[PDB]
């Protein structure tokens, strides 16, 4: 009952381990339906049991690799390895490495600063209108903190040096930094052993692997001109449209016919597909290659254009409410947004208003006409008169 | 384009001001439909334009006051004052004050510690199964940081002293601490001037006041044995049922029939009301007096019991899917949850699994029978006819 037991102050690192949820999501098991890529049937929707926080620390490193394609458009490949037996994951990318040099203000080598100190980022100057997913200066450190071993290797031909250093025990200590002369092709490679005890797991099991493999497919579908490999296996995705087809290729509507898909690449920062849903409103969307699984104003901005036009039509031919049109829709959106905001570090819901996007996404009259003719108007029209 | 310009490190305080969104929500204007309490009108649903972060710093202090009723059941009153002309908000509560004594580990007085230092809390020991809303040790400091003036006054008969101190300039400095002898009835009073420049606002305008007044009514409805005053006038709310009645009194469905309202106080930690919606699924819910406006597993837990029973009734008389039943429901839930988790500091979505709630909420056979004759089954069965 002492005042010192009751009222306690935590360090930032202590707080992350004590209160992980707002940083990485739940550290308890969840059982829910998800899209996964299974070793035998591929992309499919099924019940899975997994720990969100474990999935998220993988996501943080993977999105960081996609971010390097905006930093260096000459980057060409991402290679992911997953080794359940040794509890080992690595994510490698080419294109420009991280500068191997001492930071004159923070007085340590740049790779050690930005992987080993909290609140460090190249995304803190919003006069730079960037379409990277990184915003807060946490993600890589969060992966470090929830790993028993975390290694950073990055090679910079500009500085003619390669950097390598390892952290251990939830970012509680580090081994010696290794510097070596370098004159080859730049790359960065992050290799980590997740702290499965913090997630109450015994190994990287079937479900979490299938989620991680699907997330790699996401990256292959949402990035431009980046080849993605998983354990050496090239992921056979060319464009966002071919990614979308993996979800639809084989299912038919409840009446029995194949799904009609409306598509437009609106500009270099927006691509949209629309089909029908039998499960209520559904959206699969990405902002700067982040999976925005709770949606956000980018989904609203696109979906509302469609809804308003379809509601206009049923009025001409008739009382109809927006939510009734929306619950027939399955929308896919791939967007590049300048300096996005989200509700949380996990970046599931993108909250930035359209006036700040840095681009527009006005669907064409052709897209809209095809949406009017996809059957939603007819279904609702028959409903109202009845 | 130097390394020091590109890669930057922030202090915790700098980061909060630079990246407010995951701490307090958006600091930009939002225009959306909300429930408010308008002068001379009462509770009503209309479009409002407001800044979420401003609403949230008020919420943090108001929930802290409600939390003290769990700490000290002798507490009886919360008094809220809103003064737009002088840009002043004040929130007062009685029951036990904060101990006015030097913390022997942190070497400063307890009120100064827990209102002026980040990551300070009495809620960090989860072996204590508490139903306070406080979890993370941020809320009061976030209000301080987003205020130009922030005053803490608290009186502790146990220590025979009263404490008073003012912070200024986004928690950048503090004035002189005042300690005085005290031997009366304990209270705490938090008075702050929000830094409207951080929210691009000029005054506490009609819409934000109407949201804040409604939030005071929420507290009157969601707490037990606490009188609530707004600018010195007692709010005429008794229990949660009388609060819900402010939303539903005299409301009709689209065909002009009165809404049917089903109610059960299931136990001392759960109270539920159900009626019909014509706007898709709607939920108004509270966890530990926090408004959970994105919902969470407490809403799912209650709503899914209802959905599954109604779906079964429809199958007896018939194809129908759960989401179709759910989109006819408007549910109200007031819950007390042990050590809840959320996606973010703003605590809009409660993520804790039901097996960890610390209590159950199995709706009675009487409630379920009334819900079956609610008019939802009717609506659905007219649809399958078409
Ligand atoms: C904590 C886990 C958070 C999460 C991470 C992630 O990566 O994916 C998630 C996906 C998912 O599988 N995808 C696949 C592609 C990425 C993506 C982008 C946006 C939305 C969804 C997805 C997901 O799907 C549920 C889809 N059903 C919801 C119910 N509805 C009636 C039927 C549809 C739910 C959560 C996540
Ligand atoms: C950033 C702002 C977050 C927020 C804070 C807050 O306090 O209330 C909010 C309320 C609201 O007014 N209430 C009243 C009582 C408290 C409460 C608890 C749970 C849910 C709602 C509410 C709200 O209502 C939207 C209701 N429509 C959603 C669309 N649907 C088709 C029709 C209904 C949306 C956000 C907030
Ligand atoms: N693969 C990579 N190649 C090059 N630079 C990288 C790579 N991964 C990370 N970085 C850099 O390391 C910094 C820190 O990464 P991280 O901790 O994830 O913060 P962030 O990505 O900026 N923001 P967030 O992920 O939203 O918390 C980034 O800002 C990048 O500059
Ligand atoms: N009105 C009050 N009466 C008594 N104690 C209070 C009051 N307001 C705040 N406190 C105490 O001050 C501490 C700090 O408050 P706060 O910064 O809001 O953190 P919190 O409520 O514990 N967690 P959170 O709000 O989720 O960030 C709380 O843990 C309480 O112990
Ligand atoms: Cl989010
Ligand atoms: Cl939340
Ligand atoms: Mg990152
Ligand atoms: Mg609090």
């Amino acid at each position: 009952a002492s005042v010192e037991r009751i009222y306690q102050k935590k360090t930032q690192l202590e707080h992350i381990l004590l209160r992980p949820d707002t940083y990485i999501g739940s550290v308890e098991l969840v059982t829910q339906q998800m899209w996964v890529y299974d070793e035998d049937v591929g992309i499919n929707y099924r019940e899975v049991t997994f720990v969100p926080g474990l999935y998220k620390i993988f996501d943080e490193i993977l999105v960081n690799a996609a971010d390097n394609k905006q930093r260096d458009p000459k980057m060409s490949c991402i290679r992911v390895t997953i080794d359940p037996e040794n509890n080992l994951i690595s994510i490698w990318n080419n294109g420009k490495g991280i500068p191997v040099v001492e930071h004159k203000v923070e007085k340590m080598y740049v790779p050690a600063l930005i992987f080993g100190q909290l609140l460090t980022s190249s995304n803190y100057d919003d006069d730079e209108k960037k379409v990277t997913g990184g915003r807060n200066g946490y993600g890589a450190k969060l992966c470090n903190i929830f790993s028993t071993k975390f290694t950073v290797e990055t090679a910079s031909r500009e500085y003619k040096k390669m950097f390598k250093q390892t952290w251990m025990d939830n970012m509680g200590r580090a081994g010696e930094m290794e510097l070596k002369p370098f004159n080859g092709e730049d790359y960065t490679c992050i290799t980590f052993q997740p702290d499965l005890s913090k997630f109450k797991m015994q190994s990287l099991d079937k479900d979490i692997v299938a989620l991680m493999v699907r997330r790699a497919y996401d990256i292959a579908g949402s990035t431009k001109d980046v080849k993605v490999f998983l354990n050496g296996n090239k992921l056979p995705v060319k464009g966002f449209r071919s990614y979308v087809d993996m979800y639809l290729k084989d299912k038919l509507d409840e009446t029995g016919n194949s799904l009609k898909v409306i598509h437009e690449q609106v500009n270099h920062r927006w691509e949209v597909c629309l089909t029908m849903s039998e499960k209520g409103f559904q959206q699969i969307s990405f902002v700067n290659s982040i999976a925005t699984s709770k949606g956000g104003r980018h989904v609203d901005y696109v979906a509302d254009q469609i809804v308003t036009k379809l509601v206009d039509v049923v009025k001409k031919k008739n009382a109809v409410k927006a939510h009734q049109v929306k619950n027939h829709m399955w929308i896919f959106v791939n967007a590049l947004i300048e300096n996005p905001t989200f509700d949380s570090q996990t970046k599931e819901n993108m909250t930035l208003q359209p006036k700040s996007f840095g681009s527009t996404c006005q669907l064409s009259e052709k897209f809209i006409k095809a949406a009017i003719g996809c059957g939603i108007v007819e279904s609702i029209l028959n409903w109202v008169k009845f």
